[PDB]
């Protein structure tokens, strides 16, 4: 008698058949829309009665933004209203980002199948889900957003005293090694960061 | 009658002989304290009626802060004190910290050997002193920290959307371009801000 009403976002018709499919073995699920542009969307939102929106992270907006913002657009504006994010983007600082967005939860493409049926479970009990397959990729970017490999207690310093201002012989005084040391330690620790100039280095230093 | 009380202090005696002979050569001057680290002159700033202090940015501190810190610390503890700050390190980043603490001035020591006295007569009359060897290399840093290349306008659209957790193949979709041309422009614009990585280039765009 009473069920969730989902409406179902997606670029690609595959996917929205897909999704249609998993559903429909669902019987306290009914379907009240489907969109394949976010102009549509949004335009429709009013219109529907949905407690739920599946939607695809990267769908095409030419009016409503894009991505990210565009799920934030649509929190700010129909705030009443449960997301499941859907997409096939692994990257963890993407996910993160997405996850800081307060959603209902998070389900990638090419997780299992049984992922999408779980996440409405969860939400239908007034649940947050975030499987698996996500919650380990975040353990990834665990270093600080680093990345797996961890600065060095010797790299971090010669770090902290760049962005202070010391240029690399003044560290070495200052620290008491040699500047051929120094130099690598400088450079190693630029390696394991991703920066490959000083103006750079200081740009991501400055936040964090 | 009455003149300017300065203290000045450096790492390097040679340098505190240079700045001496300099400022001798101005009646209106008393120096009043000369410090080799930074603890000496921190401990003896409350005996000392100085009305400026000199000072190196790169001085050693196993107390109160070493470079743009130390800085920080004396204008907080010491607030009516004057500061120049005397250095060697010409990085743009750097010396924009720097100025974003309030000082009264930046000579480089490497700048002309007349830099120093016109920061002081500028501090005679109220004014701030900003040499134009510090003026040109601050135009520099002038694409918004990118360096001296700017990022195309199709550039940073790329980077836009990658960042709004769109992959490149979804970009190339979105932007009606090759995937060859999109990875290419990603590329080449990672390169021009100094990144290597994908972590690297969305921790780098998160401020920004």
């Amino acid at each position: 008698m009473n069920n969730m009403n989902v409406i179902i976002a997606d670029d690609h018709p595959i996917v929205l058949f897909g999704i249609r499919k998993s559903l429909e073995q669902i019987e306290w699920v009914n379907v009240v829309g489907e969109f394949e542009d976010s102009t549509a969307l949004i335009n429709n939102l009013p219109k529907l009665d949905a407690h739920v929106l599946i939607t695809d992270l990267s769908m095409p907006g030419d009016k409503y933004g894009d991505g990210i913002t565009l799920i934030k657009y649509i929190k700010r504006h129909f705030p009443s209203l449960s997301i499941i994010v859907l997409t096939m983007n692994n990257n963890p600082a993407i996910l993160s980002a997405v996850l800081d967005l307060d959603i209902e939860g998070i389900v990638l493409k090419q997780g299992a199948p049984t992922d999408l049926p779980k996440a409405l479970a969860a939400l239908q009990k007034g649940k947050k889900f975030t499987p698996e397959s996500v919650s380990r990729l975040l353990e990834k970017i665990s270093a600080g957003g680093y990345g797996d490999k961890r600065l060095s207690p010797k790299e971090s310093e010669v770090l902290r005293l760049f962005a202070e201002g010391f240029l690399v012989t003044e560290i070495a005084k200052k620290l008491n090694r040699s500047i051929k040391t120094i130099s690598s330690q400088k450079k190693s620790a630029m390696m394991k960061l991703g920066v490959e100039n000083d103006i750079a280095l200081l740009n991501y230093l400055s936040c964090v």
